[PDB]
């Protein structure tokens, strides 16, 4: 039997329509479009506290190869990463609570052994394809690379990284693909845990007085918590990222094309191709 592994984030589901109207949309693509052989088994990891578990493990019955689906601890995930993650909360999240949106970051290290590879998924996604399709994407990592990751289909990091910019006007830090880097979306995550615990490398990004090293660098103090560690450590070491493709996550939010960015926008909006994944970040339909 050979394991495949996900990760969702269900907090705070509880008597929230908008939420739950997400997950139904994306639980059911998942499910609907889903197929693996016989012999082996997909797993549902979800982290909810006590009062989301219900509200997930009853969706799952309307919608429900074997998948187990596993349930982790909000408070037990937090009280693990803490330790771990404080001196990135400061920096990317600019208390204790919000450990939580850091997971990915850690997820080597709370996560077992056992789980060699996981991909961790928003819920305001759409499934257009099977998702052992996206498991492929594995095999097309190089050697040294750790996250599997799309890029951020919005001007964001054009207004983050500001004062970098000001100062490095020739920076392709913020600019618009291909020449350019536009930086992360954290929707779709293949994180590969196997590669995350043996490379040296990313072990010492995750150290505090490299963060602060590499923040103070980029005059960096964001809010978008994990999305922002990878982004920032994507433009001094871009070979620890495969860059997926834009299809399987094509983000929809279209804000900073109505708040700023009108004019450089649609470079990094631009996705050709046949989508995989929708992604409706910032309430935006599909
Ligand atoms: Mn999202």
């Amino acid at each position: 039997p050979v394991d495949y592994h996900l990760l969702m984030m269900f907090t705070k589901a509880e008597h929230n329509a908008p939420l739950q109207a997400k997950a139904r949309v994306a639980l059911s693509s998942l499910l609907r479009l889903a197929k693996f052989e016989a012999h082996e088994v997909l797993n549902l990891h979800f982290v909810s506290e006590e009062a989301s578990r219900e509200v997930a493990k009853a969706l799952l019955r309307e919608l429900l190869f074997k998948c187990k689906v596993i349930f982790h601890d909000v408070a037990v995930l937090t009280d693990k990463l803490f330790p771990v993650v404080e001196a990135m909360q400061k920096y990317f999240s600019a208390y204790y609570s919000d450990s939580i949106f850091f997971l990915s970051v850690a997820m080597h290290q709370i996560m077992p052994k056992e789980i060699p590879r996981i991909i961790q998924l928003d819920l305001d996604l759409k499934y257009k394809t099977n998702i052992r399709e996206l498991f492929e994407e594995f095999d097309n990592f190089l050697p040294g690379a750790v996250i599997g990751i799309a890029r951020e289909m919005q001007p964001v990091y054009r207004h983050t990284f500001w004062q970098f910019r000001h100062e490095n006007p020739k920076t392709r830090v913020g600019d618009p693909p291909p020449e350019g880097l536009p930086g992360f979306n954290s929707g779709v995550m293949l994180l590969n845990l196997e590669a995350m615990r043996q490379s040296p490398l990313y072990s010492h990004l995750l150290e505090p007085s490299w963060v602060q090293q590499l923040a103070d660098k980029y005059h960096f103090r964001g809010h978008l918590g994990d999305q922002d560690f990878f982004t920032m450590i994507g433009m001094e070491h871009p070979e620890l990222f495969h860059v997926l493709d834009c299809t399987w996550n094509r983000q929809l939010c279209t804000w900073w094309r109505d708040h700023g960015y009108s004019d450089v926008f649609q470079a990094y909006f631009r996705c050709e191709g046949h989508v995989k994944i929708y992604h409706g970040n910032c309430n935006t339909p599909i």
